[PDB]
């Protein structure tokens, strides 16, 4: 008789969870090692708490102002952050148990180890247990899903100051009167707007422009939206010195001296691979410290796989989870590959930013001839009925075939409409085909149809005679 | 040389507008006859003003209460309906000019006639001009796009009372202290909730249950939502007598006497065909007075077509417009057909109701073997982060092929997510295929993926290990 394959999984986030359970489903015995709180980033200090805080911020914002204030009185709502934090944390704790702890526990095929793991060789790990001492974990196959951590730049004086990373910001029980934010990452912007809406006077220090690595139209729309609601966005600005004196932060910048009660550093994230002793297992990493893998999540060592934020993969929990599931399949004798061709991405600012497929620049870089159309939101019925036309919907197609290969949008509910675009791309639809489909009038997603029609029709024909 | 085809179009709503412009594009000369305001129903007294009022109502509602009131103070906002009405009307007037008047005017190929048309024979119309007198309009082909009007039941005393139809309700400059609503139609419910949120004490008299003709789960969720915010829903209730005494309505019902300041009658709509003298042109209508047509919008008379609410077609402006465009193609020698297989439908209540494709009952009626899954919103991350789990997402598939053939949902933003379902159905995707696609975490549309996964996975595996 054959013994169950011994699978070791380092981490307990989205990638590790998906892998652990898939491995067990495929008949393997799993030993999962986690050094901190079970659940990793998303449920504890990532997606979940941040989206909850953003929703609370949205309510506070709408109680403060709206496009209908001429007929509906508005007020400055009193905010009790302690109560909001308690509500937020209760849901986080509830989900951690329901989707992580409760599933890992009570399963004789899964052994959870509380400690920090490192490779001993390519078939075993050495674990420094949280309760002291060590333990060796032998394995046939191992999945590294250690995620990433907030990056902290070597700005003089920052290291020893009481600054915040996204974790401390989300866990704060008070809304600071003044919040300075260093960075222009998605995390930086989502938190910047949430705190602003909850009461903070926010100043964002962007080294370049917002969404510098994305299509330029995106950063322009978001920057204008932030400024419109009192958020200061200092472009091409960096702090050369950080100091904390007399109970406040003092930042020396290229724009002058800036003072704030709290400082959020959200420049980016780095892979958690330095404590893994990857060299002992022959696992190669790139210049950024990320573990190199192929579409099957296989590393340079045939018996070791990697998935999630500790690799070069896009940093989204749904990508990490999909990768973990497929890595487990391959660790158990299968043959699976991760396809990210129609991977959507959403930024939970207001308006939201959403993208899928190729941007014009990205297509060109890959030698693809394209054409595009950019429809401003003042052409979308839903936006007009809401009296909020900030934003746009951009479609990118391949020349000749007219196949839709990319969509970028800045608009309320962009995250919802982007999935229609994702399916259109997945099914290799042309813009003509998308435009000929029936869409509900007065929905934001109708904007996709309207934009598609502009490839063969005039903007003046939309919502009238563009069929 | 050949002369331009003479096309007559009766009406100026979505169907007529799309047809008129398509006909001209195809080389025809158009004579469009309209007895009332240009633009018809949607822009003037339908979709546009109603969605604007609903958005205003949403803001008022959120300023009054939210799932985050434990940490964000709320207040009863003062409402100035005169100001809201002015804003609403200005957008309506703006859109009427931009998408209707400005496009019809200044075009030598289009002649707009202000009057009421009726058939003289199958090649001409007699028009009673609004300014007096008549005119004959000869045509080679004619499109009837006369729409429908609010139905008014023969309830004793109703006829002579100062009741409202959706038109008077949308045009009211005051929010009534008490509003009674007779009917359970989409129009009745959308307006009922809007007025309630803007300040009225609303009572809905439904002859049966809400969404009686739809899947039962829909009516149950909507009824619970209405009651949750103070809207009284009297099921299986009809008014046997209407009276207006001492400045108020007095309704005798099976539930007892009900008094209200205003009365909205929104039971349904009837086709505008009684004044057309259709018999003079040999155009057949059904028992409801609707004009009978085929998929090419052709009537019993080869030279006359019909599209929109005056036919048996679904009453949506996007359906009317699509039909008008295709009718114009056929009137000008083409061969087009309207495909409604993936037609989405949205109800702008909160939560919204959205459907596409077959419901279980509808599939069975057509001899299709099916299976389904109903995912309650407390299983959708976005709903949980919003602390509002009222609703559900239901998927209907064909047995054997596992092809998705229908989706019904009750949830915030259901109108946005339903389009993803529409494209999935259009592309004949199976639930497994839909479930294997990447969806953004914490978006309502992710609910489609989660529901799809329940066809092969347990609800406890969702957002964890259902891959
Ligand atoms: C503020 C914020 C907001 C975000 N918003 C979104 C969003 O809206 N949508 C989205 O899809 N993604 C979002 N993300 C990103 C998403 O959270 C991550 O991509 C995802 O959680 C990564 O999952 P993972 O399994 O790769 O890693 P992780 O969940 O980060 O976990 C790795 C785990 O391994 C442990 N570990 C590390 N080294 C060792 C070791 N040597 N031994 C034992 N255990 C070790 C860690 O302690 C941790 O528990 C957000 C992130 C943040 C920080
Ligand atoms: C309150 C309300 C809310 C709605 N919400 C939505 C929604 O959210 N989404 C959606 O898609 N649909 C919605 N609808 C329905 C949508 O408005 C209609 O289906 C659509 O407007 C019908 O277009 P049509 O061109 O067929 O007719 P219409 O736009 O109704 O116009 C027919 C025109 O012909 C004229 N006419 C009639 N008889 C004659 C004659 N003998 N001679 C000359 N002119 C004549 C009329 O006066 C009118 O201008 C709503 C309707 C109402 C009333």
């Amino acid at each position: 008789m054959e013994p169950p394959v011994q699978v070791a999984v380092i981490g307990s986030g989205g990638a590790a969870m998906a892998a652990a359970l898939k491995a067990v489903e495929q008949g393997a015995q799993v030993t999962l090692i986690e050094r901190g709180t079970i659940g990793g980033t998303c449920v504890n200090v990532g997606c979940v708490p941040s989206k909850i805080m953003i929703r609370a911020a949205h309510i506070a914002h709408l109680r403060r102002e709206s496009p209908f204030d001429g007929g509906i009185a508005a007020t400055v709502p009193t905010i009790d952050r302690s109560k909001l934090l308690a509500q937020q944390q209760a849901r986080v704790d509830e989900l951690r148990h329901a989707k992580y702890e409760g599933i890992l526990g009570g399963n004789p095929a899964i052994t959870v180890v509380h400690g920090e793991a490192r490779f001993k060789d390519d078939q075993s790990l050495t674990v420094r247990l949280n309760e002291g001492g060590e333990r060796v974990v032998m394995f046939d196959r191992c999945l590294v899903a250690t995620g990433a951590s907030p990056a902290v730049p070597p700005i003089p004086g920052l290291k020893e100051s009481p600054y915040w990373t996204s974790t401390e910001a989300l866990a704060s029980d008070t809304i600071p009167e003044r919040l300075a934010v260093i960075g222009s990452s998605v995390v930086a912007l989502e938190l910047a707007q949430a705190f602003a809406r909850l009461g903070s006077k926010v100043t964002v220090l962007a080294r370049n422009t917002l969404f510098f690595r994305e299509d330029p139209a995106i950063g322009e729309a978001v920057t204008a939206a932030f400024r419109a609601e009192g958020i200061e966005v200092l472009e091409h600005t960096q702090a050369s010195q950080v100091a904390h004196m007399d109970g406040e932060f003092v930042l020396t910048t290229t724009h002058g001296e800036l003072r704030a009660d709290k400082l959020l550093v959200a420049t980016g994230r780095t892979p958690n691979t330095r404590s893994l002793a990857l060299d002992a297992a022959g696992v190669t990493v790139n210049a950024q410290g990320a573990i190199v893998i192929d579409q099957g999540m296989r590393t340079s060592n045939p018996n070791i796989y990697a998935a999630g934020d500790c690799t070069d993969q896009p940093q989204f929990v749904y990508v990490a989870a999909a990768a973990g599931t497929r890595a487990a399949i391959n660790m158990t004798g299968g043959d699976a590959a991760l396809d990210l061709t129609a991977m959507p991405a959403v930024v939970f600012t207001d308006p939201q930013v959403a993208t899928v497929g190729y941007s014009e620049a990205e297509a060109h870089h890959d030698g693809i001839e394209t054409d595009s159309r950019t429809l401003t939101l003042d052409n979308v019925p839903r936006a007009l009925a809401n009296f909020d036309t900030r934003g746009f919907i951009k479609l990118v197609i391949e020349e000749g075939s007219h196949r839709l290969i990319g969509v970028q949008a800045v608009a309320p509910e962009a995250g919802e409409l982007i999935q229609t675009a994702a399916l259109a791309i997945r099914n290799r639809m042309t813009v003509q085909e998308l435009a000929d489909q029936l869409f509900p009038y007065l929905t934001m997603v109708e904007g996709l149809k309207l934009a598609a029609q502009t490839f063969n029709k005039d903007v003046k024909q939309l919502s009238c005679c563009a069929g």
